[PDB]
């Protein structure tokens, strides 16, 4: 039957653009709308949580241009997905993002806490590394003041203090056509089935998806 | 085309399948289990030969103990076999995951494999046998936490650095993961080390993995070398 929970690394869109001579730009421009796209497919599949890689801790190392004019593309977050029916969250670093930025996804989670239908966990400079790491500071911070000891640390305690919450991703797809995770939800993907297709995210359709489902109900856990 | 100048470093390997290859010939579960060594050994010799300097194999998870009484307890009694296939092989080998659960005549067959191939000067195989990554993460937020309390770091050394070296499987992390099988997870494997390894997923089961499919998996890393 259906993964519940879904997880996306949303690859492929400066190539996507490069190979039809567009700017890198178009390419970003189709990020949200084909991912709101994803969200009402997989909405009426019953798919409960997506969590989508949009941008990690790494791609500050982009070029300058493409990573200002990502930032700004960023805050049409909330137009897209406010009235939607969808509940996003955002997880990853929020304070070194532009104030600009940090106000926009604040007020699309505030707008969007109360809707019932499926949960989209948006990843924006976000890594696999950081969510252990600032998990491992909230976990000795704790120890330090007598509020654990040491034998309570266990998956369950780690569960707890991750951005990325259980239950984890059933399949993960990546477009794109490289197979790697590139620092995305490490812990929370040890037994995820991972699916790869060569298919660029604008690219990716309804069909796509429902390929990539056909092919999980096929495998045996 | 296979580019001896661009070989992986570092192989990580999820030798599965072992089970079906026997119950395809209609044999006993463990007449293929005692493949795993044997054919583990071929796979470092040839690995040798390339260029590539370590390899860590996925010989027993953590999870594996909720498996049948029986196959356990075989597996278990198999593992001590490893003195036996590698203590004159010319490969130095460590073990990782948690040595303290098994029995404690395993933990010794263990111990003395390592002494005996410490001063091997070439390829460096890593049994990961009772391993998991939650483990090992685990282990490493433990002995941080015991630092940490003892004044022997402060929260502020806290980086991935840090949990480079207090984990158990240890930098260059892999540049290629191969799972036979046909499954395409990592099974609690080597979490944090895989962030941004390559992965390869063959349906050849494990006994059936030869020279070939290894140099298959080489070369289509290097097609995809970013
Ligand atoms: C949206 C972001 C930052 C990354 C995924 S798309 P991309 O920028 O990596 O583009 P390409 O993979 O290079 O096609
Ligand atoms: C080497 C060990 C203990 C497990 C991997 S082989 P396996 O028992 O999982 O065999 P199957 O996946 O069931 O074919
Ligand atoms: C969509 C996303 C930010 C995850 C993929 O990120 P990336 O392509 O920038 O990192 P890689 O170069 O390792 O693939
Ligand atoms: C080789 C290995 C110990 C990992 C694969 O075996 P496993 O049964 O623990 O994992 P799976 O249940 O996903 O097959
Ligand atoms: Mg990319
Ligand atoms: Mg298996």
């Amino acid at each position: 039957l259906m993964p519940k929970h879904i997880a996306l690394i949303m690859d492929g869109n400066r190539r996507w653009a490069k190979d039809k001579g567009l700017d890198v730009s178009e390419g970003y421009k189709h990020l949200f709308p084909k991912l709101k796209e994803i969200c009402d497919i997989s909405s009426k599949l019953g798919i409960q949580v997506i969590t989508a890689f949009a941008f990690s801790t790494e791609n500050w190392k982009r070029a300058k241009g493409e990573v200002d004019f990502l930032m700004q593309m960023f805050e049409e977050l909330y137009d897209e997905f406010s009235r939607s029916g969808v509940r996003v969250s955002i997880i990853g670093c929020k304070t070194d993002l532009p104030m600009t930025l940090q106000k926009c996804i604040a007020l699309t989670e505030e707008t969007t806490k109360g809707n019932k239908g499926l949960h989209l966990v948006i990843a924006l400079n976000y890594g696999g590394y950081y969510d252990i790491l600032q998990a491992t500071k909230s976990i000795v911070n704790k120890a330090m003041n007598g509020l654990l000891d040491v034998e309570d640390i266990n998956k369950n305690l780690f569960d707890q203090e991750l951005e990325s919450k259980c239950p984890n991703p059933d399949l993960l797809i990546r477009t794109g056509g490289d197979q790697r995770v590139s620092n995305f939800l490490l812990w929370q993907l040890a037994y995820t089935e991972f699916y790869f297709t060569k298919t660029l995210f604008p690219d990716f359709g309804e069909e796509d998806l429902k390929e990539a489902i056909i092919n999980f109900q096929q495998r045996h856990r």
